[PDB]
């Protein structure tokens, strides 16, 4: 019921939020199922690429185990199961495209920059509103996140004002990368991720793992190190680059087969 | 040298007041002014701080405790008195706002960059220099808070060249988040701050906290907890994020009380 | 053969990439004279600021005998392959001098790191990027380009850019900040070349420092220790010219400054 | 017969047997995959404030189906292998309890690794330390090895034991900090579990923020990041519970403090 | 009076916890005339050393709080251990190097005092805890989960964070808690042996000295790291004639004399 | 001929630091060739392991056409930040064979190698404090703590006092202490053994080490670490080979290949 599952186009995966009367809370009956939802379908090799979006007008406008736990303790756990929503799509084997569809507020806002790519939709709007609810606009990673998005005098006016972030805005100050038509949103969301399907799958994986890493790292001389050793990791444990070669020499697209 | 005034009951207005010497650097200009903030934040009448310069220019005399010393070691006191200031502004508790509303020079290019918030006016300008006057172009964390705010390319190029930068260029490549109309700098200043008022007082604080800190971490996963922990902390220790609801049910102002 | 040096200003080298029939993808039997041509340069006193294009419509493809091989097997020198490409772009990066990609064509793969390992990026209205190890069937990522791309034009357009393999035209360059100029093609050489020359007008150990402030800014933890590297350098050059006394001389009198480097 | 055993030797104390003593305990998928699942569920047992590791048999830890691979190929396969054991060394660190490595015998290459996931280390006198994945033929490094290694003992022993590839004893490793504690092998367990009982009589919270702020402490970059972690972290424990006021009253009255961790 | 100030010899500044009735306890009252001293000491430039000491039998353990007109609870509860969280941070800045003379019971904040420290050096008699842990709280507050790792290794550091055990002196020293041990009458003797080594080298190169390892700290790459030591070491070398001095000084039989200048 | 290289054992290199009369010191003119020698033996196929040590008693105490004063002083503290920065970027270990005296700079390359073995007689101190300048350079202040810890190491660079062959292997800047004529024969054995083992598995191993302590985040150094176990497991036969030897009782012998 509260999250849906399809599968548009052979490769691609599509996860919708639906709890579109709350606009998607995050609330935990949405994010449980959720959390396993995303677990299963990097396991599932099928999938090359996933896409997520909420249902209805909202992108999202963000316990168990608590027997014999006082409720500080029950807090932690439950602020400790939305970090794991955050840490599970960064860590997923595909990329994660967000497919803003609508309000991507408070915890949606850091579920949005926990994907490795956002689309906006024209109706797509932003908020930290952490603030606008008398906490801090900073939870689940948008202290860190933001920033590196955007930079910190755009994050710094956006986390302490609480003012809306509109679609046009987004897209101009880097906080999405693309922005089109509410109708044609998942399908420019599904050309991103056949583009994906058709390049190598460690190829892939590795490319959006060296990506995260590179945002924990602070020495470029050590994190070259890492870069390096995938791109000769699948040169030598593949024949794709030769394929590449062999496409483009015999003008045609590559099809890339990730073995020797 | 440096006035204050209160132009809405919880906005300081600090003023750097030497007009006839663009309000430069001076080692009495600047100590003065190092008390007076750690005043303003010790001051809980104040929720944010704008800081602008008085004249045309935004900002571009004995070192004291000085006996017994030598050139070097002074040298190194008075850079010192400046590297302070820059500190201490990122160590107050309330949101500090600039109000650009001319040159910002050297040290002044690097005060701005300490405040939270940038906002131009369309007669601001911003120069790297350091480097027009026969040094470098990096003191007082400008090489590192620079391409932090609008990455690397643009950052290089304006450290390397020393060109001037102005207030469409400024706001279009996110060294300020806002440009305005120079008679309307200082109400723009204080539209943003009273927001920033009606928002949770530790809320803001943490928030400003975690967004220093944000740059001064180098793990995404590390950084969510201390994110974590405050949110948890102001959500358990007032009713603000009850309050929230019950305002935006009843569609009149939230009004947060941070307690119980 | 493979590269060409010229002295196009008094002060100003230019490296001209010369495989134009391959779009400047560079040899690796040329990879390590390639980095001593940098190293002589980085040594030459002549030389105040560095320009590298290419020739051709292209600027640099990266990829295409490698030295000091003998006994080893295949996975080794592979190894040895990747770090020759790795040393070109920390040896770009130590030079005293700053250097300023003039991008006249396409800079994909190897050719894109190489523009990202340069100090400023200058891109002609002909210019394209394109995170090319993707679309070649191996990763996206190699050279530091997951590393400097974010840092040039955040997290967003970085990985956009790197997972779908698209080209990024010499607009959306500089509209994203890839790029920190855009000129037209006729006048790409010259827009460097007064780069160039402003620099060659400041400091020489204000611009090596500002330049290795900038490397060891991205490099770094904590603001307060940084401003500690900062504020020395600027003692340094402060303590050790009497170059603020001449620009201030120079402002009063309204002539260019002539800064000396001592006392 | 399982390849892992749990227990609760004390009311509040998990011990975790791995138990294929035949291969010395071995990481093969087979006793890695249960591995990782018990320590989830141990993490989400609300019974268990510590949690104690061993070996069955002569040795503490020293290949099998590859699971979800139907459709993948080799390097893909192989990525999947290695990340099935590095989810382990994270799911360690990530578990609310502290975990105590009661090492009784070899623990080399992983096992060493594994050892130094957990948050202390006491050495049965019979234990003994190797980074075998060089005297396998590969690198020392993997699991954090070279990460943590180094954050235990200092660079100059860890370079010489990852290099050397020689067996470190147990007298070393007590000697050089690789562990805390040293005891005879009879009392190896019920030196575990005393070091057990006194954290099961501290806060939960308060020893679960603990954990995390040393783990993240090695994840830190500015001292002035950090304590704003620790100290947010400590004003929640305080506001949020009586423990401080019983604390008092307990050493008062002289008497074993009882944490309630509510008001 | 809660601290003390002494000048037991011409360069070196000796600060005394002075409330032995509460093992020296880092309330409000104490840690006031703490910061203050202590920013003032950093300022007063005929003291080239500080030693930092415990009146009575301990050393520092775990009084309105100023500034609280109009704040609520968690606030207050902010700005307290913000308070705290500014007297580790003041004592790093200082100029001059801090010695800590641990004569005591050094407990939960007083372990953190002594880790804001740059030199540790421990009596006989000399006790370390990890006390909020005890305190039924956590064991990390005001660095120490920071610096207790890169002053002993994790493994050490965990043992002693989450078991709130006693660490007697003979363990401090052995696992470089503390880099020295002395007999508990030879204590301050030692620190004071230490000053004056410091007192007798350059001022501004061990300012630079000690700023340098605290930067080392916070710093993420070596190369980055090496920038700002070599551009110190260049500073004093081409600003004064120290190093000429000290050449000078061996040959000549007589004791380095550095002037700090051309 | 301030820089001797022999080949004591088979694929071992033995730097001699050469200027005895002088404690073997820094010389300006004598390590920008220094430097290169080193490089020389990077990529020297031959060579498996490298040791320097310092003949006497102690272990270790150009294109300047147009610059001013303080430009040619940051060159030269440069070229001998190069030198640090080169022991590290060498493909193979290098063993630092501390026979006397390492003070200053000359405890800095001891530090910027990667395995450090003292003679009895060796000592060792932060000589730029005693030289009236800081006691840091060339690292010192960043890898002397991550090699004893902070405690020890302020204790030892604000005092400028001596540390004796004893403390040094007690605390951890040295991993082993041997008798002065044991020395070479130490370090070699360590050597022969690195030599045993696979070529891009030691270097990755050597690589891995320096760049943990250019790393902030566990997770993200364990992705560079698994990579190159990875790459050498497909990519030879080293692991079958290495338990084909223990199972017929014979050392093994690594083809790094398949
Ligand atoms: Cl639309
Ligand atoms: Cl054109
Ligand atoms: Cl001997």
């Amino acid at each position: 019921s509260f999250v849906l599952v399809d599968r548009p186009r052979p490769e691609i995966a599509l996860v919708t939020l639906n709890r579109p009367e709350r606009m998607n809370a995050m609330a935990f009956d949405v994010m449980l199922p959720f959390k396993q939802m995303l677990v299963d379908i990097s396991h599932d090799n099928d999938v090359r690429a996933v896409v997520i979006t909420g249902a209805g007008k909202g992108f999202c406008s963000g316990i168990p185990h608590i027997g014999g736990l006082t409720q500080p303790t029950i807090a932690l756990r439950s602020m400790e199961l939305l970090d794991e929503v955050i840490l599970t799509l960064r860590r997923m084997h595909q990329p994660v495209i967000a497919a803003i569809n609508g309000a991507a507020i408070g915890g949606g806002l850091c579920l949005a920059l926990a994907c490795d790519v956002r689309v906006a939709s024209q109706d797509a709007y932003f908020r930290a509103a952490g603030i606008n609810n008398g906490l801090t606009a900073s939870e689940l990673g948008l202290s860190y996140l933001l920033p590196r998005a955007i930079g910190t005098s755009r994050a710094s006016d956006i986390m302490l004002t609480g003012r809306d972030v509109d679609a046009d805005e987004a897209e101009r100050i880097g906080l999405v990368s693309r922005k089109v038509a509410s109708e044609s949103l998942l399908e420019e969301c599904y050309a991103i991720g056949e583009r994906i399907a058709g390049f190598s799958r460690p190829g892939i994986e590795l490319t959006k793992r060296t990506i995260w890493s590179g945002l924990d790292a602070a020495s470029l001389e050590s994190h070259m190190h890492q870069e390096g050793l995938g791109q000769l990791y699948v040169r030598l444990l593949t024949d794709n680059f030769e394929e590449a070669t062999a496409a483009r020499k015999e003008k045609r697209p590559a099809e890339f087969r990730d073995k020797r």
